[PDB]
């Protein structure tokens, strides 16, 4: 049920031991020594990774290393489709803009931060959550020139439990992290977007990197003279596999949770955030799908845009299913009622006052928040010509020196990025007509972006005519129309351009709504500091975990399937047989790598198959994970690596608000399948030889 | 493999059934010289099974089996299809026109008699051995002079089994006064609607209730207000003990057809011609229909039923092709025939190998013709609505060529035009479907094999299918109402003889009939060779573990209540519950609406004695019994012969079971009798039906 601070390991250790944990507490996390925690990294700012050899080899997901695999891919060597296996360390590919962060030390600095905060004065100050203010406190504690005296190291203070606990992290960052290995995309992304959030899952979602450093193992940017890092700790790889009910644990960097939402915040999340995103994306996706099915060229141009829209659409459907069926609102209501009754017993009304301030703020911002989600989902992300070019102040104060041609070259560049090889004005007009029809039905005239008032005023309510007119008369409506403008440019033409006026008007409204909504966050934040303080004082910092905030956490559970619906059971483990059942050669998402298909046919599973001769692929566990946990090491009762977390089932996406023991599962790629792919598909024996594989 | 056994085979199967859990005595289930549970089974309305559940002739069958009768009694004022129907007294039960229930009074092996009669052979290639007319002449000869008039209600029929190696005579008692007694609302009776057709898990309360009426002596009689409920020889006791995983279960019913003795070449043909063409052509037709239904709410109303009717056999063909690809159906038929050929070689009898060779040669010779037949049937006859547009008869063309018979011919043609261009017909949707179907058809069928009018696509329209279709509607008398009316005002045979739609429809029906007539002769050598093939199989491995193909006759099947794994890491259990109905509820989707009275029963847990030991309300279960079309409504029995459910469907994974039973995938989908009684009780409030049934603890 939780994403626990490393400091809470002492308090959780006895429960973990009763659940099957065999390793000593300080071998997992030691606050003043080397522990397994030292083999976990924050990979490229938003993923987790793990060190698996004494030469700095790192495992993470294929979707985590995707950008690096794509940046090194060419027509001649397409690593994204074919995979990549550096047969020697010198062949591993450097990556620009990459980092791996180690959590060297963690300290509780609550008393220090709370004493510093006493000098504020303004009771409503938000400095207690300000990265800038907390960095000034972190620098003060670390020392004037800490990073110079301890190179590669940096300090950071973060707030936890709504500002009731503060931790200082000493981080070691390495920026020379080289691509070592990756399976083909047919393995790394087998389900592709069709199996996203799905269990059972058959995806070999892994990629391999290596941390390089200077001669002393100290962080250093890319240099041909850099040498592989010899880390203080790395994971041993287990080949013992998993069985149903086995203890499993994860360490990683979960990004965000909303475990302390009031019942009113759950209602708002459902009725505004989720329902608007669901309704608007269903409209957008429906038009896009119609057009992609009718024209093979439209399918090529819009596949990625369609897939990008579907991901959070599916998340919102899953979250709304939890709200409707798992009593999330009711359980938050019971949590707050229990605190209110306990506060009334103690004579302290501040907790009830805090819940009331949150409810009142949620109620006051409802119409504004509805207008914001409506324009964001409906227009900002719904309509491509909303992101068409808007002449900057430097460009208009140049068209009316003769750098008129410089302004036109900059506007032309932006027009070519908007109307690129994947942009269809006809598809965009159809999407806009459906999205604007919905938007105009929901937003009244007095709340419309100024240009949209022309639908009623000038076009007699004809949305199609309004959209047709935008493209017919706009300098960005076609290449010929842009070129005619670029030959005789005038600021007058840009000032009256229907597409420019539309884009400007919708961005003006979007920014105005954002600016008006931003002040409502602060009273909720301040009231949450009092709310969570009461919850902790009443029930303890035992079963109530601090919200995720991109910091190192541990979670434990068991390898266990679940029943998704009446009379259906999904087991704890998928096999290579399941990959073969899903094979569809004329569907790019479900193509099977020929070398992998041959391994399955010959049963060339070596030491990686289970006791029954079946080749495992993935497993699921009752660990509590969220976005940020992609690539996290999954450990045995002995702390040996048994898999990598890569996804979570849609049924458990409501778990960011309320953990769902009977539905929520972490989706993990079995380490035996990772090794089978490195070995039989990649043929990269040197990677197997450098790992410490335990029988 | 698992079997749809003859009642005669119960004796030789009894010990295996007893070892599998059967507790009842053999003759209580079936006795040829007395009353048995077989006497409570009926063929309901010619194509379903039913069962007698009371000493007052009450009958249970599926809701989809009684659907037409529920619909015929439904009006705007009393919509029984939507709300259900529960006659609160026998006098309120609704009669039905054109209904029947058939009892199998006696079954007799007449093999020696038929085989002796057949020896009077004039032609060794004669098909009389399978002719309903010839076998009826033999049945009448054996039964006696004017049997029907001397035994009112009774009739005799002889059927061939095992490809003509076994013959049975059935003495049938038919009742035609069968009244509607009760039905749940369609939201329960067809809960899954077409979305859940062929699907397990299943949450459908697929049942309806009738009552057999007869004269004062319990003898068959057509509808009369003086008819009285039938007191039957036998009826089923209802069990409330329920089912558990691995429980013995058995069914009796009337499975229609199987192809258990197909050669490997017939499996290849079924896959590569029949199924692949139906799949490809229906995917094209359905795709266009769906795009049009999604774009226009009025097109969705007009085409929903046509779309659903196309999807049913499309899904069946996908499921059958999945079995051929993954369950080794071709290989197992090949092994069956190779084993017989090897045994025939040892016996010194080459006739079995010669018979399999004749079947392979006939299959190979008819391939191109059969491909052309399925291509035109799926692609045009079923695929394009204007293929079934009006064609003026020889008498209609004669009437139009000096009498008032002209206005009579035009009224007849108009009537047919109004049936073609009805409230559900869209010429625009039809032109779009035809353009896609004809494009595929023209790609597969060469010019010399085309229906004569389709040659105009290349010859007159320069390969433009859209222009050819546009021209058919632009110039045809049946292209629009105004075009028909202009023809009807000044009709001439000349105009009909040159009509592009008439010429298209005539041409495609001419080709369809020519292909059918040329293919029909190939059936006979296969049939004659199958008589020798199945005779060899029976002589070699015995009529013990090789069942006779289904032929709409009474059969029994046994197995266990058991789920299965459909794919890697997924298990479907043996039983669904009321909880599963509630998970599927979607008020804005007509297929998944939940009856308010039923939803309240679930909320209050008002399950009474119908819930399982854990307090869960069961809905449906699945079993390893071997069923097919014709088994809808069949009684499902306990080890004691008590009614535990009604069969209503089978999962798509087991549709290949008509050729080869699939022990790890094939399941009969059954509505739990506890759920039937829960609905009669808590939804219908029809206590008198519960009171007349013999319910055992
Ligand atoms: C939460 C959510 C919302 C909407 C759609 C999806 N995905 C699917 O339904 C598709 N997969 C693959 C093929 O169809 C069966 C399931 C999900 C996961
Ligand atoms: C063999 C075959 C072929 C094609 C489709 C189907 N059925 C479905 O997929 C329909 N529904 C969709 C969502 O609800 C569950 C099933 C089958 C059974
Ligand atoms: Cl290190
Ligand atoms: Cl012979
Ligand atoms: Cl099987």
């Amino acid at each position: 049920e939780g994403m626990w601070l490393m400091q809470q390991l002492g308090r959780k250790y006895a429960q973990m031991k009763e659940r099957g944990l065999k390793m000593k507490e300080y071998d997992l996390y030691n606050p003043n020594g080397t522990s397994l925690k030292d083999a976990v990294v924050l990979f490229d700012g938003g993923c987790t990774g793990e060190v698996v050899s004494d030469r700095g080899l790192v495992l993470t997901n294929h979707h985590c290393g995707y950008d690096m695999i794509q940046a090194h891919s060419t027509l001649e060597h397409n690593y994204l489709e074919n995979g990549f296996w550096a047969m020697r360390e010198a062949d591993e590919l450097p990556n620009k803009d990459i980092s791996v962060v180690f959590i060297d030390k963690i300290e509780d600095v609550t008393d220090y931060v709370k004493k510093e905060l006493k000098a504020i004065k303004d009771p409503n100050s938000m400095d207690y959550l300000s990265p800038k203010y907390l960095q000034k406190l972190a620098d003060k504690k670390a020392g004037k020139n800490f990073s110079a005296k301890n190179p590669g190291l940096s300090v950071e203070i973060k707030a936890f439990y709504g500002g009731n606990l503060y931790l200082m992290f000493t981080k070691k960052t390495y920026t020379d992290v080289r691509l070592v290995g990756a399976p083909p995309s047919s393995i790394g992304k087998f389900g592709a977007d069709t199996d996203n959030w799905i269990w059972p899952r058959h995806t070999g979602d892994f990629s391999i990197f290596r941390i390089y450093a200077d001669k002393n193992g100290n962080p250093a940017p890319y240099s041909e003279d850099n040498v592989p890092l010899k880390p203080k700790r790395f994971f041993n790889i287990s080949l013992g596999g998993v069985q149903e009910n086995d203890y499993a644990m994860i360490m990683g960097f979960p990004g965000t949770t909303h475990r302390y939402f009031t019942a009113s915040e759950v209602d708002e999340w459902k009725s505004i955030d989720n329902d608007i995103r669901i309704r608007m994306r269903d409209i957008r996706q429906g038009v896009m799908l119609r057009e992609m099915l009718a024209d093979p060229q439209i399918k090529i141009m819009y596949s990625a845009k369609y897939a990008a829209s579907q991901n959070a659409y599916k998340r919102a459907i899953g979250a709304n299913w939890a709200i409707k069926t798992r009593g999330l609102r009711q359980n938050k209501q019971a949590m707050q009622d229990r605190l209110i009754a306990w506060g009334a017993k103690q004579g302290t009304p501040r907790y009830e006052e805090a819940v009331h301030e949150i409810d009142a703020t949620v109620a006051k911002r409802a119409d504004l928040r509805r207008r914001y989600w409506m324009i964001e989902e409906g227009i900002i992300r719904g309509i491509e010509f909303a992101r068409s070019p808007i002449p900057t102040e430097d460009e208009t104060k140049a068209l009316q020196a003769s750098a008129r041609k410089e302004a036109i070259d900059k506007i032309r560049t932006r027009y070519s990025k908007f109307a690129n090889k994947d942009y269809s004005a006809e598809v965009d007009k159809k999407v806009a007509v459906a999205m604007l029809t919905e938007y105009l039905k929901e937003i009244p005239y007095e709340n419309l972006p100024l240009h949209l008032r022309l639908v009623k005023d000038r076009f007699a309510g004809d949305v199609q005519a309004y959209v047709d007119d935008i493209f017919a008369r706009s300098v960005f409506g076609s290449e010929a129309q842009f070129d005619a403008f670029a030959a005789v440019p005038s600021v007058e033409k840009l000032a009256e351009d229907p597409m420019v006026l539309f884009a400007s008007s919708v961005f003006d409204e979007y920014r105005k709504l954002y600016n008006e909504l931003r002040p409502y966050d602060d009273p909720i934040l301040r009231a949450q500091r009092t709310y969570i303080a009461g919850l902790l004082e009443m029930d303890g910092d035992q079963d109530q975990f601090p919200d995720a905030n991109l910091t190192l956490r541990f979670t434990y559970g068991q390898v266990k399937g679940y029943s998704p619906r009446d009379n259906v059971y999904y087991g704890h483990q998928t096999t290579l047989d399941g990959v073969m059942e899903k094979e569809d050669p004329d569907n790019w998402e479900f193509v099977v790598d020929p070398k992998l298909k041959a391994v399955y046919e010959r049963k060339d599973f070596g030491r990686y198959a289970d006791r029954s001769g079946r080749m495992p692929v993935a497993f699921c566990a009752t660990t509590h994970t969220t976005g940020g946990n992609s690539g996290s090491p999954v450990m045995n009762a002995n702390g040996e690596l048994i898999g990598l977390n890569f996804d979570r089932n849609w049924e458990g996406v409501g778990g960011d608000i309320q953990y769902l023991a009977d539905y929520q599962r972490s989706i993990i790629v079995d380490i035996r399948y990772v090794l089978l792919v490195i070995d039989k598909v990649g043929g990269c024996q040197r990677l197997l030889d450098e790992m410490n594989i335990v029988p």
